[PDB]
């Protein structure tokens, strides 16, 4: 049938919120009272892939954008990016690798792998608005944890 999907917000483990910051660019910063509004509502499809209790495979476009979070090497490291794609096309069941992530429960927050580069996170850094990155460990100072809040 159709791909299943939810309309939600992430935040880091620091609160910090995720908003748009010019062409192609997502920044975590500490937002609170009307500000919220600048938050990045996702639309996080449910997606083909290796699936176990706590490790779901999903896919996170931009909601009613044709703009979805990607996963690609550049200048020969594993990077983070926001892709265009074809919106008659998307979302689908049986998104491509590099637009996986598993989510993962672990201690009461989510953590989002990339399925194509195994042990590589998006994350945050604690600094206030600096961009959202793929990040190689999920450990150490740059902030791997996130919380989700349902939209409607
Ligand atoms: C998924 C978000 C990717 C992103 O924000 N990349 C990026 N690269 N340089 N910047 C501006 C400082 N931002």
């Amino acid at each position: 049938a159709p791909v299943r999907s939810l309309n939600c917000t992430l935040r880091d483990s620091q609160q910090k919120s995720l908003v748009m910051s010019g062409p192609y660019e997502l920044k975590a910063l500490h937002l609170q009272g009307q500000d919220m509004e600048q938050q990045v509502v996702f639309s996080m499809s449910f997606v083909q892939g290796e699936e176990s209790n706590d490790k779901i495979p999903v896919a996170l476009g931009l909601k009613e954008k044709n703009l979805y979070l990607s996963c690609v090497l550049k200048d020969d490291k594993p990077t983070l990016q926001l892709e265009s794609v074809d919106p008659k096309n998307y979302p689908k069941k049986k998104m491509e690798k590099r637009f996986v992530f598993n989510k993962i429960e672990i201690n009461n927050k989510l953590e989002f792998e990339s399925a194509q580069f195994p042990n590589w996170y998006i994350s945050t850094s604690q600094a206030e608005n600096m961009p959202v990155f793929l990040g190689g460990t999920k450990g150490g100072q740059d902030i791997t944890d996130f919380t989700m809040q349902f939209v409607s």
